[PDB]
């Protein structure tokens, strides 16, 4: 488990999505450095133009790369499930707008940590903030959260993503999350805590495809030494 993440680990991300009938795919690659809670990745829309704003996909696109401080090591479900991995499912409710429902498998394939996602989005307003592409190309800092789901041998998470809108308003995206291990080996069931997140989004000047460059840092907290 934790031994798999002591160094830098390559990452592959694949997402197949359908939002209001608009089909798209995203492929990402990069690396994770859990020792420093750090993610560096570049994503490409491989089907042409992305029909939703890139920021709305960030949370979907490997929380095993969070930095858990030493006194919180016994609360790191995500690494304890590795290499066999876990299923990660979410409902993401965009306030006054549509919903994403996602199901992913996060696991090692060889030496690579792979996140393979299916996304279905429904009920979005065209000319709303998502289909109308009115969200700023940036990202905020959040608190993710985590509670134990002792019945399903897993965890749940809840959190509210804040997407800044071009007109200065905020588009809220309520996240409900469940994770369950793929194997039957023992996993860590944590006490209540949170992940403290932060991210920046940028563009590669030499990249002509629709894309997103992402840098992210995540540290667990909420349990005192």
């Amino acid at each position: 488990g934790e031994e798999l993440f002591t160094g830098v680990v390559p990452i592959l991300v694949e997402l197949d999505g359908d939002v209001n009938g608009h089909k798209f795919s995203v492929r990402g690659e990069g690396e994770g450095d859990a020792t420093n809670g750090k993610l560096t990745l570049k994503f490409i829309c491989t089907t042409g133009k992305l029909p939703v704003p890139w920021p709305t996909l960030v949370t979907t696109l490997v929380q095993c790369f969070s930095r858990y401080p030493d006194h919180m090591k016994r609360h790191d479900f995500f690494k304890s499930a590795m290499p066999e991995g876990y299923v990660q499912e979410r409902t993401i409710s965009f306030k006054d707008d549509g919903t994403y429902k996602t199901r992913a498998e996060v696991k090692f394939e060889g030496d690579t940590l792979v996140n393979r996602i299916e996304l279905k989005g429904i009920d979005f307003k065209e000319d709303g903030n998502i289909l109308g592409h009115k969200l700023e190309y940036n990202f905020n800092s959040h608190n993710v959260x985590i509670t134990a789901d002792k019945q399903k041998n897993g965890i749940k998470a809840n959190f509210k993503i804040r997407h800044n809108v071009e007109d200065g308003s905020v588009q809220l995206a309520d996240h409900y999350q469940q994770n369950t291990p793929i194997g039957d080996g023992p996993v860590l069931l944590p006490d209540n805590h949170y992940l403290s997140t932060q991210s920046v989004l940028s563009k590669d000047p030499n990249e002509k495809r629709d894309h997103m460059v992402l840098l992210e840092f995540v540290t667990a907290a909420g349990i005192t030494h």
